[PDB]
C-alpha cells in the first residue's frame, strides 16, 4: 500500500550521449504526448497512497510515467533511443496490466500510445 521510491532519473556514472534520435524522442515525441488532454495521470509517479491504490505496487514492478521519461530526457540520462521508447512502452503496458479495458485510463493509454506509435514510425535515421 505504500509507495516505492521512484524510477531514477540521474545516474553520473552511467555515460551519455545527445543523439538526433533522443533530441527527437524529447522535441517531438515527449512533448506531443505531454501537452495532450489525456497527459496528465502519466505525468509523474501513480501515487498508490493517494489514489488508494494499494495493490498498485503488488502487480506493477517495472514502474514508469512521463514525468520520469522528460527528466531522463532533459538529463541525458539515455544511451539510446531503444531504451527511451522501451520507457515508453513500459509505461502504457503497466496501465494495461492493472486496469481493465475500457476503463477511462485504459482509453486515454490507448489514445496517447496511437500517437506514440505515429511518431516513432517517422523517428529519424541516426547521423
Ligand atoms: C494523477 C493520477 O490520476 C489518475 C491515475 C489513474 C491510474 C493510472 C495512471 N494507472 O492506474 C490508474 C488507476 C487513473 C486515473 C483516472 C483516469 O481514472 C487518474
Amino acid at each position: 500500500s505504500m509507495n516505492p521510491p521512484p524510477p531514477e532519473t540521474s545516474n553520473p556514472n552511467k555515460p551519455k550521449r545527445q543523439t538526433n534520435q533522443l533530441q527527437y524522442l524529447l522535441r517531438v515525441v515527449l512533448k506531443t504526448l505531454w501537452k495532450h488532454q489525456f497527459a496528465w495521470p502519466f505525468q509523474q509517479p501513480v501515487d498508490a497512497v493517494k489514489l488508494n491504490l494499494p495493490d498498485y505496487y503488488k502487480i506493477i514492478k517495472t514502474p514508469m510515467d512521463m514525468g520520469t521519461i522528460k527528466k531522463r530526457l532533459e538529463n541525458n540520462y539515455y544511451w539510446n533511443a531503444q531504451e527511451c521508447i522501451q520507457d515508453f512502452n513500459t509505461m502504457f503496458t503497466n496501465c494495461y496490466i492493472y486496469n481493465k479495458p475500457g476503463d477511462d485510463i485504459v482509453l486515454m493509454a490507448e489514445a496517447l500510445e496511437k500517437l506514440f506509435l505515429q511518431k516513432i514510425n517517422e523517428l529519424p535515421t541516426e547521423e
